[PDB]
């Protein structure tokens, strides 16, 4: 039933962080089977994402996926999963590159659609 | 030895959030005994802070203090601490090439946070 996941946020003071995450959540939050059990900044950085993911894996072992606000954080997350033997966890991300929406928000929307479609196929009810 | 704490940030897209937090950290980060174990927006909102703090207290029972980017969040955090029986936790709050008023308010709040907590928890 439930698909628990974690999210790695970018730098909290940087607008791309909010736009990517908000776009992602505009989609994923419509599918209540997806449960965000952890959400933390990894500062758009690979080494920080490794450290943060290592901690998330210990506190929330049930996660099936991690969505990341840039490629560097996804790479660090993937390394941490490998180091923990958690090669089962799926890693996703969007790297980019106010009234209305922009590039980072729409990219988060499309990334969220893919995240839902992929994970509902792997983990149907 | 160490003094773990949590920070409740304002609305992430609002510049006062960052001026206040950056001024606070310009002081606190110089003192290595203070360790920020959780940092999360509570949207400058009391009821959001209540819910966010309830979650932080369960993930990070080691915390001895919470610093908040406005009064509304401090009040929500205080209520959450009471609800969890954690009346031991101290709550604090305050309500770009140059520096501005919110930054200097954060600096003064951080100086007070350090002084107060170092008197409560001396080496």
């Amino acid at each position: 039933k439930e698909i628990p996941y974690a999210e790695l946020l970018g730098i909290l003071s940087a607008q791309p962080t909010w736009d990517r995450s908000n776009g992602f959540h505009s989609v994923v939050d419509q599918y209540p089977e997806f449960k965000m059990v952890a959400q933390q900044s990894a500062e758009f950085d690979r080494d920080t994402a490794y450290k943060v993911t290592e901690q998330i894996l210990q506190a929330h072992p049930e996660i099936k996926a991690i969505w990341c606000g840039n490629d560097a954080m996804a790479l660090g997350a993937m390394k941490a999963c490998e180091a923990a033997g958690r090669t089962d966890i799926y890693i996703f991300g969007f790297d980019g590159a106010m009234v209305g929406h922009n590039h980072n928000y729409y990219g988060g929307v499309l990334a969220g659609e893919y995240f839902v479609k992929f994970l509902k196929e792997k983990y149907p009810d």
